[PDB]
């Protein structure tokens, strides 16, 4: 019936180790890990290829390893503005400062919960939202629209100006812990203030503000504020390929623009969720780092656009901002993302459920952004097989830091990409410059509503 | 009095609980048999506390299955099925209609008893797929209906054979006598024929009736029951 | 036909491919070494068991290790004795010198060599003898009648005295490498002497004194000569387990009866080759390493009563020396011996050949020689199901140093056990004591007479 049965699993089983495959199945799971023991290496022999047609012409050089941070969304979009540095500068190895951006994206999360926390001061502490907040008020992870609030406000500096030198940067997990047990202390303090008070109140203004300094002040003792000022000037010595030293001064914000190439205007990110009707807006409720800075939106767009869009970003020489769900169908001592790449079959494991469901079962979501630097249209008159991908895990990863990622895999367990919307089908832009577009608002807690 | 020999190691799993509950009721083996080292198998409990759990689930869906798929209830019951973690009543729950075995007869032999990481996984992955399946055919029929009683059944047998692959079903059946040879501190060797849940009362000396977990929880009045 | 056709191995190949479970089997085993794939933990689960019934009182203090060398044989013909003196002295732990006898035996066994060559002289380079005498003349390897040639003209004596400190006793490949190319020389030599001149020439006598001068100058280099020689008097202080400590002044010759307990008339070697009628003598022709000692000869009899002389031996407090095949079907990791461990049969991998086809067909011999020190026989009214064995491989090998080898491995990869001739049946015992019995002459090459 609806309760395990004794005689009925026993009778299972004694059916089952009839089956020579389930025999042989048991005796090889028992030992080691599916993963390990399942992986099929008559597919890798074909998947692992890293011949690629189309690809960017400057080199992501150096790789570059987040270590243990969750600080993945920061390196990739600054992978993509590095190339343009490395390019316009003849430099062999350069590094925007992902730290920089670490620095001000943790500083104003806690600062931006402390809002959210006033803003909900009406709802019980076991509210769903309430609950939510105070889950990881200072996560690493990131949207990239969040990645410009802070570009806008804070701009782009080299690396060479701040680094991952502190042990905060490679090793954040204590930090979070130690801020965000002081916010949870805040957030008790502040809603209890405001059952008698209101925000508006100079008393609670006063209480906010030492809340913000004290964060602050815990902030500084694990990382330095950066040098500079976003618009004060800095002077960067460097050497370039040709062994020619060279010397810019510049602002944060300016050399954002000027060096880095970035129009914090023109990005917008495509995203592919089958729960919803493509050519429709989708907006995280909720969802942000900068206090005031802008929402995160996506336009849900069709498997068969977005491919294009890859290819053609590509074609135009840049690289492709993605987020997926690593590490689904990823093999990182390989570098292989093949949802085929395991024997799941022979074992008879098999997973009919659609895209949808797995979002909306809580099975699958974007936990982390990558680089798409390159692709392999199929040489005939087909389409894409696969894409070049560049992780921030080190070079020992994948292959030299590098993955190779199915076209299938693409379509499957990747969610979202980021382009110029002057790449878009006016039809497409279009909804980003009308008015008619209301998105479809979804809450913080909504399984696209997770960062990276 | 009685030393905990050996020092136990629940490796990559969340069977804490497990090892604490029998690290508990060891220490009376132990004793009463003059051993020097002893361990009751934690892997017994864990086998079945993880068939247990992937079952229940499934009705847990059923009964839920009027709420919205986004609901706070049914996004949490999706959240972590199958996982290691448990209370004391869990365990006694365990004890009651599985009985307990000594570690030499099911030890933590298997990859996923150590690592159950990719197990859980797999099988979470599977039930994921049940619980859409499930609510589907709940919209047009009753949980009462032969069509969906079968549904269950079949999703049962899969959770089971799943299962089955990372780790075998104990030895015996818990009214099933096993025999166990062991040798005490005075090398001498013993021969104990008994049954799971006839070894849990009588060599390990548990009444699953009197155990009782006292809480400290602040928010709310003490000598107060919580649920 | 009798060609490879790729066709047909093609068509073979689209045919398993089409089977689930050679499908798994492929996958799998493209991963992992076969025997750990295919360990069985079901069957591990039932039999790695370590209680045993019957069990020598002494305790084998302490686990030893011959490390790189062959020296197996001599530890546990060693191993067997030890626990005689460990008792009878009332001593913690004890262990005799496996490097003495290891000397005299290598020193012994290149002396033997010449002889061969000498009394060989006669056939043709080519010959299978003279190259089967070129092959391995100085190996580690033996057979527990060229133990007993030892201890009667060498003695025994405690490791105190003299142990494994030479770099060669746990490392020989090079020394013997060393020596048996001299030897090789040495052998050119001779035979070309002998082409001329006959061996009882003064010349030729001449010559293999300065052989075996060389012989020993270059065993010198690598060892010392033991301390004392077998008749001269050594003094040994110990410790016993009460701390208290003693002094004992002995000969080589005089300990091992007096403290190791061992009568050299008494012990016989008990072999079970399949492939000939139990009953009978087995001889190895020229077998040996003392130039004049004992041959090696067996007394072929059926595994039933090897099994009783076994357990019978081991209720009478002594542990058994048996010569086997390792490491067939042993896992070192646990160490277990057991045929049935891994699941073949899950890939349908089985071997129906018959033990003494399996010696016939150049599959199965004796390569290690190990101790028996326990047993445990199916508590009711049945027979032994599994014997504890001791082997010389340190204390991390196995379980602590030990094996538990099942009945069926017994009866089906093990080869041999020495009994005392007073343990033996009348019947049996009569074979070594009647003279109608003529020996089955083996050669030199035949797997019995392949050493351990
Ligand atoms: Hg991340
Ligand atoms: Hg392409
Ligand atoms: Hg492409
Ligand atoms: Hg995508
Ligand atoms: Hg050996
Ligand atoms: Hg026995
Ligand atoms: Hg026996
Ligand atoms: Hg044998």
């Amino acid at each position: 019936s609806s309760s395990i049965d004794i005689s009925k699993i026993n009778s299972w089983n004694k059916e089952f180790q009839s089956d020579l495959t389930h025999q042989l199945a048991t005796t090889v799971l028992k030992n080691y890990n599916a993963d390990d023991a399942l992986l099929n290496k008559t597919r890798l022999q074909k998947q692992d290829n890293r011949v690629f047609n189309t690809v960017v012409s400057t080199d992501s050089t150096p790789v570059t390893n987040q270590k243990s941070s969750g600080r993945c969304w920061l390196f990739a979009a600054t992978n993509q503005l590095r190339l343009n540095v490395l390019s316009e500068l003849n430099l062999k190895e350069f590094e925007l400062s992902q730290a920089y951006l670490f620095f001000y994206d943790k500083l104003e999360k806690a600062n931006y919960f402390l809002d959210q926390i006033v803003s909900s001061a009406d709802q019980d502490i076991d509210s769903r939202l309430v609950q939510y907040l105070l889950a990881a008020p200072t996560e690493d992870g990131g949207q990239y629209s969040m990645f410009l609030n802070l570009v806008k406000k804070y701009g782009l500096i080299p690396k060479d100006l701040y680094g991952d030198l502190p042990y905060s940067t490679t090793a954040s997990r204590k930090w979070n812990s130690l801020l965000t047990t002081k916010l949870r202390e805040f957030a008790e303090t502040l809603r209890t203030a405001l059952k008698e008070r209101s925000a508006d109140d100079s008393i609670i203004v006063t209480l906010r503000e030492q809340m913000q300094r004290e964060i602050f002040r815990l902030m500084s003792l694990f990382m330095d504020i950066p040098p500079v000022q976003p618009n004060e000037q800095f002077t960067w010595e460097y050497v370039d390929k040709d062994k020619k030293i060279h010397t810019i001064k510049s602002t944060p914000l300016e050399f954002a623009s000027k060096y880095a190439k970035l129009d914090p205007s023109t990005p917008v990110s495509l995203i592919n969720d089958p729960r919803h009707p493509y050519g429709k807006l989708i907006k995280i409720d909720r969802l942000g780092n900068v206090l005031g800075g802008d929402a995160v939106i996506y336009l849900n767009v069709d498997n068969e656009t977005l491919s294009k869009l890859v290819v053609k970003r590509l074609q135009n020489n840049k690289a492709v901002f993605f987020g997926s769900h690593t590490p689904k169908f990823m093999d990182k001592k390989t570098g292989v993302m093949d949802i085929e790449l395991w024997n799941y079959p022979a074992i008879g494991y098999n997973l009919p459920q659609q895209k949808a469901s797995r979002i909306r079962y809580h099975e699958s979501l974007m936990t982390h952004a990558m680089l798409i630097t390159g692709c392999h249209v199929d040489e005939t008159s087909k389409l894409p097989l696969r894409y070049r991908v560049e992780n921030s895990w080190g070079k020992d990863s994948g292959k030299d830091g590098l993955y190779v990622m199915t076209q299938k895999y693409f379509e499957e367990y990747c969610f979202q990409i980021v382009v110029d919307i002057n790449e878009l089908p006016k039809e497409l832009a279009s909804k980003f410059t009308s008015g008619k577009e209301e998105p479809i608002v979804l809450p913080i807690w909504d399984p696209m509503g997770a960062l990276a």
